[PDB]
């Protein structure tokens, strides 16, 4: 079905931001267990997932609004050198992801993509959700001390 | 059944306190949540709904002797703004609640209701056992630290 | 996240209207048992269960844009004396809440908060359930008569 | 298998009459719903189910014979605008149903197309037994009255 | 163990209470039972059952405190001659033994047979229930009219 | 409860094309059913019922708003003579029931319909699924050619 | 453990193709369903996840031996246009990987990296497979022809 040639570049800067959450949560996860903190290694890979199921879906849209899916255009990943730091690199990820997918469903709206306006919802609404966490759990670093929090995140 | 006016106004001023305590502490166990402290935000929850049922018995009970229960006159919600002011808000809550309690019983005996005293006996054991659970949060925050006594409740 | 003030005033002022109608189906429930009418008790006790789940949304979703929560304001609850003026009175709140959850979905629209948007959808959805239920028994009550109508909501 | 074509039109004016009933059981299911009258919109749903099949099998006996079944011209709908009217609408659909039925199958059995004789049969009992039912159902109205007769229909 | 002779007194009073009940119930159930009012004769059935069980109770406390129990004396059955009447000689029974159930907690009290209180509390909380149900049915026949309060209790 | 006429006449529209849809998928099921290709009768018969399921909640949702639901008229059905005319023919019918469904929430949105935009969307997210089922399927006859294309339908 | 510095550069190299194949094969597979290919998308999904397999296992061996695992530099991407250009345009890809993948083992085997090597040689027995796979697609595709190979890879 022919889609509108702005919603399929809006579908593919998401898609984009979407490929470089992946990689970034994916690294991240995997030097949090090299450290031996396995419950956020753990936590940070199915991150890494859920953003393969949205990148997944944005694929599959772009293909039936007749679209090429562009997952050749990797942008910069922003991976940290110890926790707060990674935390705080996926939370500015989340941050210019979910600006992304409101200016994305802005135009979703305007020009009657009413569908691939939901899918964009759905998916903000799980970015919404890493942000609560990520923020949450820098906050946790401040009421408990760094040491306490790396020792809770230890074990699964 | 018609009841003692004084008996129905005494019921009535226990489910205020009843009403004021369910919204504190259901604010308080969001606010945890919201804050990564899911085992005190589950805890305070479940304190939550038992206020709740007991506001339920209260309601029953004035209906049944043929008053009208005041669901309308909400009081002052002591709110913290952080873990140990809010186990202090709620300690204080439960002082000023098995007060009147144990002068709604001692009216109930004097006018022979001693099924009400039997319902505000019951309600007076759950207080209690709520600020026994108070005091030994706020007991142990001094023993093992506050950044310790967070952690531990960070996880359900 | 920092959400906007608006928003929040707007998702406090839905809050408000959700604790107003916890109050009145709860005391409205219990009246019904009270005079044996036990079916109209059982669907306005799971009515009031209803809003609380939809305040404990309110109060997340409040809590996660870095508002506060207001459940200190409650307004008029709106009790009937007999069961035609207590439907009447539920219709009567029901109808305000539903004006004010269009202009709070008006404004979450317009600053892209398409997440607050989706979650007052759902309450919508549900608060005009409880209309087409309470528009529903009025007229049942001019169909069969009152006093068929009564005899039909005794047993559970 | 080439058919009689008088037969055929036969089966087409038969599958008119139950793509009316079709429709028109279908809304008075649906009106039955919308006014709490649960019991009658449920059983209107099954007629209209019962009328939806017989349009099947028709569709599959004029395909079989060469003819193109006419989904296309839609008769009057008989819509009631209250229990009463609506039943003796119903009721008086169905006695034109019967009376095709049976030109039909004189016609069926005089070019000896005894399947389509057959399946004629088959729909004819099943609107005779509708037939029962609605008769029933205004004689009830007039034994128990109008008021207890919907009451006895709100529940399923 | 030797128990206080006045309090002795009381139970063999509360006894001959629930022994007048055990009778008036239990013909009142058959009553009903006899003119088709199954839902009504199985109710008042287990209101004689419950009573049995506190006349045991009453019995065995007595003979405990080394009193002797009087079945001999058969107080004034209240027995109704219509369903309205016969529940309000239920309900006036009961009020009659509230009354008699607050006089002997009082002395007990006084004379420290807290046990014994004890005892006569719950089966208090009991007969409140039972007033609880007379009341209600009562005012049943007021909103919903007698004829159809009698309709819903043909069939259990 | 009052809906707006407009949005009324919208949900009659999108009503009268889910009418339509559900004629012509049943009637070109029936015609595959008919020829031995099973797996496209199933395919189609299935789709029809997604049509009737469709009418059924525009119905419901016209009568809370308290409209009239039309089933009377009954637009034009496009049924072809072979495969690759009967799939273009849904096409075709689906390209203009989306139009109309666009249109319908555009109304819908302005007047602050937002439980009516949902149900539209929600049936425009199952009609835009049955226009990529089309295009794929005559994308296939493409690709493998019409006599393997229709050889993979014979069998479910 | 501090691992060889040109071994981890093979590593990072071998990476790299792993994440080129990750996304042509996912792009391939969502290409194959789009267009009604199924068991070509379902076959192609899970040769993309194996690659992800591999990816993880060669990030983790990186970190274990102190290098940083380059995720942010993806190589071009082989997309075919059609279905035989498609699995050739893999099949050239994996020649590519398995050059680089001896060359690596190689290197291994000289500083005594046998670990490393023994992954390599897995991650070399998995290519082979995918080679073994794609030539015997593409001489499938000249035995049967095009057509019945599409055809033979429409359904799962
Ligand atoms: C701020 C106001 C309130 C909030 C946010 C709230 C929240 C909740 C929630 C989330 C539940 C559990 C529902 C479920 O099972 O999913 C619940 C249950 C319940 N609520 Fe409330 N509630 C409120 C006020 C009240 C009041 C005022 C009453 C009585 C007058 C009440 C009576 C009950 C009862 C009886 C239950 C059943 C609990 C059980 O037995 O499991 N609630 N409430
Ligand atoms: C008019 C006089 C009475 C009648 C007609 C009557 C009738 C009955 C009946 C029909 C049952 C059910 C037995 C069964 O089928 O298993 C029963 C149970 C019982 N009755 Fe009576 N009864 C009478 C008096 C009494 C008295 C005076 C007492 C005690 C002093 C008593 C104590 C009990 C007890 C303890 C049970 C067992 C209840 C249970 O646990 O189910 N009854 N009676
Ligand atoms: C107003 C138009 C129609 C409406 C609203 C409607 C509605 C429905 C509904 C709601 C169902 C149940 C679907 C499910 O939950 O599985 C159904 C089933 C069905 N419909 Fe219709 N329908 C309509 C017209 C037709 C027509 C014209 C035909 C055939 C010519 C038809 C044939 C069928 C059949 C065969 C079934 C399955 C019944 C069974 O065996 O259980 N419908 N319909
Ligand atoms: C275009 C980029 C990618 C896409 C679209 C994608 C997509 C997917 C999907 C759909 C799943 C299945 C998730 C589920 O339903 O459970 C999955 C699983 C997985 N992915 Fe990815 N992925 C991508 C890149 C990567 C990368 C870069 C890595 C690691 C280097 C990776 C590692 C994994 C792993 C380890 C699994 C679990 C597979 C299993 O064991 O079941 N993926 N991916
Ligand atoms: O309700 C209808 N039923 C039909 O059959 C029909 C049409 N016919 C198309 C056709 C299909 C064939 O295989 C063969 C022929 Cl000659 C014709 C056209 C409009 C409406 C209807
Ligand atoms: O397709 C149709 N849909 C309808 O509603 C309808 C009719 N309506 C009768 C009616 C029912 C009411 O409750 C109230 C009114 Cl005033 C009218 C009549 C013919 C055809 C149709």
């Amino acid at each position: 079905m022919k889609g509108d040639k702005k919603v399929i570049q809006h579908l593919n800067k998401i898609l984009g931001n979407e490929l470089i959450a992946i990689n970034q949560y994916f690294l991240h996860s995997r030097m949090w267990n090299d450290w031996g903190l396995k419950r956020l290694g753990a936590h940070e890979y199915h991150e890494s997932i859920d953003e393969m199921k949205h990148a997944d879906k944005l694929i599959e849209r772009i293909l039936f609004l007749e679209g090429l899916p562009n997952l050749q255009d990797l942008g910069k990943l922003l991976i940290g050198e110890n926790t707060q730091e990674m935390l705080q690199c996926d939370l500015n990820l989340e941050l210019k992801a979910t600006k992304d997918l409101r200016e994305a469903i802005v135009h979703c709206e305007q020009v009657h993509d009413y569908v691939s306006r939901d899918l964009l919802k759905d998916i903000l609404e799980s970015e919404e959700e890493h942000i609560d966490y990520l923020e949450t759990q820098l906050g946790l670093i401040q009421k408990v001390g760094l040491e306490n929090y790396l020792q809770s995140h230890m074990h699964e």
